[PDB]
């Protein structure tokens, strides 16, 4: 069966049984807690087809957090602005954070994971030689022990969270290596399942791709598991679209150049072949 | 279906198909990656019965925890001496931490959920005020702003991991509230399906019963994920006895008076109902 219909079955279980709650801001959800699903990342890669997955973005977005970045300027520069509005004076003003510039995401995924524990200042600080290194952690358990069980980047940081613009839905991912091959497992709290969570499943394989390319292995699986797995009451209609929709063979993906390194990857070291997805669908 | 059978079923797919590999210690496991198990904490509690789980281990752990205690000797004295191996100046000496007392774990679980982010001392030092305290944090939006989806204890810390005689395998629960009733997920990244997931499954329970107790909810579910699960080689023969047994019904929980806050609950206040276990089963 195709692997895309893990999510289109998690969609229908929300719809179907999805309890109706509203949060303080007055907004409501359908959602369920606790799913997981596995996509293989060995002969494809898992861009789901059954709408135009923002693949440009997704690729932006990670090499943007992989260099540390916390400056959603130096992003939108790339021409990719989904952290535009969350870097904005008026959004960091609304987060009661009206004492940065324009762009000052504070201690997001990128400041977590290059040097977590580190005081942040702001998003022009050096922070060399501050921190907790977890990319590079990671990096050195794959090639140097990897049946290790503490393969973990985590960017959960409860002392950080009233720093940053937004807290991350993404809490951490685990590494584990068996006969050859890289595997990844995802906690996500937090799944926006209309807008966000086919682009989550899509920067976490990428991330596992570019990891097993550093470290001389091949691809496994990516584990997909999540907490509050939801759909905002606005995106139901487009979603019933969605579901109308019959999945296409997942594309592959190729890297065209031998990388040593975590940070030296480009965008246009990345081949996608034959993606070939239903239309976009505005949520 | 006996929800018992999820971790038997567990079992029997790590034995089946689980990666034969070796450790940096040279200790050989079978192994898989990525499960997940759902126990219903409404009608009883999911104490596992194919084996006699250390219940009163269980409780005095968790306690142990809640107020923020890194002293193993703190645990020891009230009975319970499943850390006393850790704490030991011998352990602690051979984890590099050999300036420590007998007894000064670290920072491991207490200090991470009262203290996240606080500058680790000793397991004497007083931490009033400094650090992150989760544990007040999860309570308050259980009790305020019960549909958050931030509802998170996190034990992970890798910069205080060189200080810790034990990294945590227990690295996050998150929690949710619908229908008036409380829900937990662990993230356990390394499951030692012999000596340890029973005990873990029954740990978090608890606490999800603890928290439900405290806020004025019914206990919902206990959702359990686990990363690298595992089945060391000597526990196999082990683990194939406990395989031919049939679970029974599982225990129920009673709380027996109303406790207002987490770091009130004794020993006294837990009764288990009905645990009809089959016999211990050791494990190396």
């Amino acid at each position: 069966p195709h692997e895309e219909l893990q999510y289109l079955r998690q969609l229908r279980e929300i719809l179907c049984r999805g309890s109706d709650r509203l949060d303080r801001t007055g907004i409501g959800t359908l959602s369920l807690f606790g799913m997981q699903a596995r996509y293989s990342l060995r002969d494809h890669f898992p861009l789901l087809t059954t709408k135009r997955v923002f693949w440009r973005g997704v690729v932006q977005e990670l090499l943007w957090f992989l260099k540390g970045s916390t400056d959603s300027r130096e992003l939108s520069r790339t021409g990719v602005k989904i952290w535009d509005k969350n870097g904005s004076r008026e959004f960091l003003a609304g987060r009661g954070l009206a004492h940065r510039r324009e762009g000052d995401l504070g201690p997001v995924y990128g400041f977590q994971w290059r040097h977590f524990g580190a005081a942040y200042v702001d998003a022009d600080a050096d922070y060399t030689g501050q921190g907790f290194d977890q990319l590079s952690y990671i990096v050195d358990l794959i090639k140097n022990n990897p049946h290790d069980r503490r393969i973990i980047m985590c960017a959960w940081n409860p002392a950080d969270l009233s720093l940053m613009a937004l807290p991350p839905c993404h809490l951490l991912c685990q590494f584990y290596v068996a006969d050859g091959e890289l595997s990844c497992q995802l906690y996500q709290r937090s799944g926006d399942m209309g807008l966000g969570v086919p682009f989550n499943i899509a920067s976490y394989s990428l991330l596992t791709y570019m990891l097993a390319h550093v470290t001389g292995l091949r691809p496994g699986e990516f584990i997909h598991t999540l907490g509050d797995a939801h759909i905002y009451k606005t995106h139901i209609e487009p979603l019933r679209l969605q579901l109308t929709r019959t999945p296409r063979p997942f594309p592959r993906l190729e890297i065209l150049r031998s990388v040593s390194s975590m940070e030296e990857f480009t965008p246009d070291d990345f081949r996608l072949v034959d993606y070939c997805p239903h239309p976009t669908i505005r949520m």
